């Protein structure tokens, strides 16, 4: 019963504490929790990440150095609660992913 | 059953996260968690803030110059929990409601 | 209601990750191992009886208090490292002097 209404404080506090982080630092984390990813949710923008970082550094093993079509795979299957610009920024800014998040910042470049 | 367990754990980790915020750019929401406020009263609060700052435009426009009233009215509603120079100088320092706070400051010059 | 809760325990977990670990590490720390608020104030409580120890040593002429440290490893909760917890103890600020103390140790046995 009131079991409910801790649960509530919890998530408003989680809301307040979101606002403090350092986004110069933690946008990423924020952007999870501010557009209420679940941990489900969030692990799978990660193995996105991960598989076409990976993909990524094969191509370029292969000789490869257009990468256009990474971009687009990425915005296919992101989830729809992100925005495909503020992920990656977010990303990119959380130090996270860097040579492909700097692939997708140079073709947005390109196409923006 | 034992979903108190893991939200008793919930509130014991917000606890240690609030005294992490940076209280030179977070103090007022570090004061709703750290009072313990509901989502409702922190909103409650806000909007006595919102409404006096509003109050302040209209007899600023009007051509007032002292308005030592709307300090009673914040003292007289805001909530018991909650301090009166602890919460407006906490709402200052993160930023908000400026121009009311900065005349609340004034006020309190005068008076204290 | 359990998967609010599954949720909110994500979120911690993610705003732990972004605790400035030069401020408040042991925080960080506490939070990172899942230890109950319970466990939490356990560790305080060992470090406030072995702090009041080591004033009362001082205070009656002793210089060397190494035992303190055995002490310290064997009651601290294993979910936690000894070095671990010290250095964040010591780097959030709290119990300084048996922090040094501690370390000092560390430093002529490591
Ligand atoms: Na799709
Ligand atoms: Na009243
Ligand atoms: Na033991
Ligand atoms: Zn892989
Ligand atoms: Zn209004
Ligand atoms: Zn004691």
């Amino acid at each position: 019963d009131s079991m409910d209404h801790r649960i509530e404080r919890l998530e408003y506090y989680i809301q307040l504490l979101v606002k403090t982080v350092d986004m110069d630092r933690y946008p990423f984390y924020a952007l999870l929790i501010d557009k209420g990813l679940s941990k489900e949710e969030g692990e799978a923008v990660m193995r996105i990440c991960d598989e076409l970082s990976e993909e990524l550094a094969t191509q370029k093993a292969q000789g490869f150095v257009t990468f256009d079509k990474l971009l687009a795979l990425f915005a296919g299957q992101l989830n729809e609660k992100l925005d495909v610009h503020e992920t990656i920024f977010a990303l990119y800014e959380q130090g996270l992913y860097q040579e492909l998040m700097e692939v997708f910042i140079d073709i947005m470049k390109h196409f923006d």
